[PDB]
C-alpha cells in the first residue's frame, strides 16, 4: 500500500499541510514519507511522486496521461480546450498542437527575436532612468516584462505593463479568476475576440505571429484549422502559461546569481565576450551558454510550475509494489524534490551549481522535469528560454545588481512558484 502520513478522522491529511503553501507542505511531507506517499483532503486523495525511477516509470506515456483533475480543472473555465487545459484525446488539443509547435521550435524563435528585444529595451530603459537609490521590485517587473513579450509576440498586442503604475486590467482580472481556483472571464473573452476580430477583417498585414498561424494553418492530420472559439482559448492559455512561469525563472535566476557572487561574475564575463553590440542579436543570445546553464539550474531548484499530474490508462502497479487503479488516482509529480533526488543529481543538490549542465550527457534526464514530460510537454519550452536568456544577458550587459536589503528567500506559491516580496536596486556599468 502506498505511504500515507496520517489521519484525522473527518480531516484526512489536511492538518499536515498549509493550503496557502501546497508545493511547500508537501516537500515537507515528502522530507518525511520519502518518493511516494498519499494525502487524504475531505473529497479525495492524492498521490505525490518524487523518486526519480518512480517519476521516469510515471512518465511513461504508454501507461499515464496528463490529468487536469484539479487546478488546471479551475484554470480551464477561462481557458478552455487549449494546449494548457484540454486532456490528449479532445480532438482540438492534438489540432493545435500540430499547427502550433512549428511556430515554437528553436528556429522559430528567430521570428520572435526582434519583438523580445522591444520589451526586453523597455524594461532596460525603465531601470536606466530611475532615480539615484529608488527600489525596484523584481518580480513585478519581470512580469511586466514577460506579459507584453507575450502579448507582442504572440498576437501582436501591446499591453504596455511599463506604461503602468498598476498592473493591467488583464493580469488582475486573470489574478481575480485564479484566486476562485465570470464578469472578468467574459472581459478577457472578449478582448481577446476583439484582437481577433480586428485580424479577421482586413488581416492585410503579414505580421508573421501565433494569431495568424491559427488562422492560416490547419491541422495536417485532420484537414482543419482551429475555430474562432478555440482561437481565443489558444491566446489565453498562451498568456496565462507563459508569463507568471517565466517572470518567475527570470526573478529566481536574478536572486540566485546575486546569493551566488563567483557565477554571476562568470555571467558578467560570457556577457561582455558576447553581447558587443547595443542591442543582442538571435546569434548572440544562443552564444550565451552559460547563462543558459544558469537558467537550467535556475529551474532545478525552483521550477516555477512545480507540480504536473496524471493519470492511469489502465490498473498497474509503480515500483513493483504501489498499485493504481485505473484512471481514478490523480498522480502529482512533486517536481522540486524530484529536481533533489541525490541518486540521480549526486550529494551537493542544495548549491547553485550552473555547471551541472555543462555536459550534456551527464544531465540526469528524466529526474529534471521543469517544462513536463513528453508530449504534453510545454510548447513554449524554446520560447521561454530565449526570452530569460535575452533578459538576462541585457540586464548584465547594462546593470549593476545590488542586494541592498540583504534579501531572504521566502517562496510564495499562487499557481506558481516565485520570490515574495524581492528587491533589489541597481546601478550602471
Ligand atoms: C520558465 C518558463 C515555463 C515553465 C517552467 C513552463 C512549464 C510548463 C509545464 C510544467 C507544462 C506541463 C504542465 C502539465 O503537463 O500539466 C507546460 C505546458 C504548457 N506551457 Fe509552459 N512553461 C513555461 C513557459 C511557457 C511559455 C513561454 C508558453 C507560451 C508562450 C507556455 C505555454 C504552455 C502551453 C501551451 C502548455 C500546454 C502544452 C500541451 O500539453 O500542449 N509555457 N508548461
Ligand atoms: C517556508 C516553509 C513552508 C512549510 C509549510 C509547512 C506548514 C504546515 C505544517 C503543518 C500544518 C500546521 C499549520 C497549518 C495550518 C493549519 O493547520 O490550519
Amino acid at each position: 500500500a502506498i505511504p500515507q502520513p496520517k489521519t484525522y478522522g473527518p480531516l484526512g491529511n489536511l492538518p499536515l499541510i498549509d493550503k496557502d503553501k501546497p508545493t511547500l507542505s508537501f516537500i515537507k511531507i515528502a522530507e518525511e514519507y520519502g518518493p511516494i506517499f498519499q494525502i487524504q483532503t475531505l473529497s479525495d486523495t492524492i498521490i505525490v511522486v518524487s523518486g526519480h525511477e518512480l517519476v521516469a516509470e510515471v512518465c511513461d506515456e504508454t501507461r499515464f496521461d496528463k490529468s487536469i483533475e484539479g487546478a488546471l480543472a479551475k484554470v480551464r473555465a477561462f481557458a478552455g480546450d487549449g494546449l494548457f487545459t484540454s486532456e490528449t484525446h479532445e480532438p482540438n488539443w492534438k489540432k493545435a498542437h500540430n499547427i502550433l509547435m512549428p511556430t515554437f521550435s528553436q528556429r522559430a524563435m528567430k521570428d520572435y527575436h526582434a519583438m523580445m528585444v522591444d520589451i526586453a529595451v523597455q524594461l532596460v530603459q525603465k531601470w536606466a532612468r530611475l532615480n539615484p537609490n529608488e527600489n525596484v521590485d523584481v518580480p513585478e517587473d519581470m512580469t511586466r516584462l514577460t506579459l507584453d513579450t507575450i502579448g507582442l509576440c504572440g498576437f501582436n498586442y501591446r499591453f504596455n505593463s511599463f506604461y503602468r503604475e498598476t498592473p493591467h486590467p488583464f493580469i488582475t482580472s486573470m489574478t481575480r479568476a485564479l484566486d476562485e481556483a465570470q464578469h472578468d472571464i467574459q472581459s478577457m473573452f472578449s478582448l481577446v475576440d476583439n484582437i481577433i476580430a480586428e485580424r479577421k477583417s482586413s488581416g492585410d498585414q503579414e505580421e508573421n505571429d501565433l494569431l495568424s498561424r491559427m488562422l492560416n494553418v490547419p491541422d495536417p492530420e485532420t484537414g482543419e484549422k482551429l475555430d474562432d472559439e478555440n482561437i481565443r482559448f489558444q491566446i489565453i492559455t498562451f498568456l496565462i502559461a507563459g508569463h507568471e512561469t517565466t517572470s518567475g525563472l527570470l526573478s529566481f535566476a536574478i536572486y540566485f546569481l546575486l546569493k551566488n557572487p563567483d557565477k554571476l561574475k562568470k555571467a558578467y564575463e560570457e556577457v561582455d565576450r558576447v553581447l558587443t553590440d547595443p542591442t543582442p542579436t538571435y546569434q548572440q543570445v544562443m552564444k550565451l551558454k552559460y547563462m543558459r546553464m544558469i537558467l537550467n539550474e535556475s529551474l532545478r531548484l525552483w521550477p516555477t510550475a512545480p507540480a504536473f499530474s496524471l493519470y492511469a490508462k489502465e490498473d498497474t502497479v509503480i515500483g513493483g509494489k504501489y498499485p493504481i487503479k485505473k484512471g481514478e488516482d490523480r498522480i502529482s509529480v512533486l517536481i522540486p524534490q524530484l529536481h533533489r533526488d541525490k541518486d540521480a543529481w549526486g550529494d551537493n543538490v542544495e548549491e547553485f551549481q550552473p555547471e551541472r549542465f555543462e555536459e550534456l550527457d551527464k544531465v540526469p534526464h528524466h529526474a529534471y522535469k521543469p517544462f513536463g514530460n513528453g508530449q504534453r510537454a510545454c510548447i513554449g519550452m524554446q520560447f521561454a528560454l530565449h526570452e530569460a536568456t535575452l533578459v538576462m544577458g541585457m540586464l548584465l550587459q547594462h546593470f549593476e545588481l545590488i542586494d541592498y536589503q540583504n534579501y531572504q528567500l521566502d517562496v510564495k506559491q499562487t499557481l506558481t512558484l516565485k520570490p515574495g516580496d524581492f528587491k533589489i536596486r541597481i546601478l550602471p556599468r
